[PDB]
């Protein structure tokens, strides 16, 4: 297997302490995925820690990573300070038949941060800081020259720069694409998957704003807003909160009948699979708008007022629009009264 460098998964066999090109000292494995592995390495030449993503020695993964390199170079080269919300690709090289992407070293992901709260959530003030940064990232990605859909926004793909600050970056553009001939594919992690993708409809940059709405509620409550066991359970959990999607969406949706029934009058209802009736699990109640925030845990805390929670709820409801056309766009998210401080 690759002169004994590769296992039967086409992954490089990582050896702690190995030195590459008389430059990089591999410290440890920090990550693993379909793509391959991520290692922590000390770059002797630049005198700094780096994260090296070691792509599997297999053509399809190498070709996908060449797309990831192309998008990262597009973003990293833009002449705006908004690009600092995206992880920096320092360089890439071919080493022992593996494509290696060399990234800046970031810190814990937002899932680690949730685990650190014991899944009770961070304050509304810290939620606001994360929301403002992510909306600015999505504003950047939707620049016409870029038109990048991340396609896998989730707490695990949002990393703190460092353990002390609220500064964050988006990582893992390995599944990302540029807006093009709009096509359906089975994409996004299920809990964060937009209704258009669940419904088998073609997708655009709005799927990232849906994922963001879900992420922001989770960051405050400590738990996923829509934790589906499968796609039917996922859509049923979305309907518990948001009600039956508009008829004009379901009338155009190839998978409408996986989840919904069209009745003789042209109206739609849930298919029989249990669940709260449609719209009974209000975001008003999930956030504890009038009852001291999630599980009443923010009762008499600064910047956790009914007015604050009403502004948060209104922003999330605009991010969780069933219609990708009227779903709030990043610029207007940033002008929302939730950010007026």
């Amino acid at each position: 297997y690759n002169d004994g460098y590769d296992d039967d998964n086409y992954d490089y066999i990582v050896k702690n302490g190995e030195k590459w090109m008389d430059r990089y000292e591999i410290d440890s494995l920090i990550g693993k995925g379909s793509f391959g592995q991520v290692v922590k390495a000390y770059d002797r030449v630049e005198q700094e820690w780096v994260a090296i993503k070691i792509i599997k020695n297999k053509k399809a993964f190498l070709n996908q990573a060449q797309i990831e390199v192309r998008l990262l170079e597009l973003m990293n080269k833009h002449d705006t300070e908004m690009k600092y919300y995206i992880v920096h690709l320092k360089r890439h090289f071919m080493f022992r038949n593996h494509l290696c992407l060399v990234f800046e070293m970031l810190s814990y992901n937002l899932y680690d941060l949730l685990r650190n709260t014991n899944f009770r959530g961070v304050s509304l003030n810290l939620t606001r800081k994360f929301a403002q940064q992510m909306c600015t990232a999505l504003l950047f990605l939707a620049t016409p020259e870029l038109s990048i859909i991340h396609c896998d926004l989730k707490p695990e793909n949002i990393l703190l720069c460092n353990p002390k600050r609220s500064a964050i970056k988006i990582v893992d553009f390995g599944s990302s694409c540029q807006l093009g001939q709009r096509i359906y594919q089975y994409i996004q992690s299920r809990f964060y998957r937009s209704p258009e993708v669940l419904l088998g409809m073609p997708y655009d940059l709005a799927i990232d704003m849906w994922s963001l709405g879900c992420i922001l509620v989770e960051m405050h409550t400590g738990e996923p807003l829509f934790s589906g066991a499968n796609e039917v359970d996922q859509m049923n959990k979305i309907v518990e909160v948001l009600g039956i999607p508009p008829a004009h969406i379901l009338d155009q949706a190839p998978k409408a009948r996986k989840f919904f029934e069209k009745l003789p009058d042209g109206t739609w209802n849930l298919k029989k699979t249990e669940y709260k009736p449609p719209g009974t699990r209000k975001l008003h109640n999930i956030l504890g708008v009038e009852t001291g925030g999630p599980g009443g845990r923010r009762a008499g805390e600064s910047g956790h007022t009914v007015a604050d929670y009403l502004k948060f709820k209104d922003l999330i409801l605009r991010m969780l629009d069933y219609d990708p056309k009227t779903r709030i766009q990043p610029y207007y998210a940033l002008q929302h009264s939730f950010f007026k401080k």
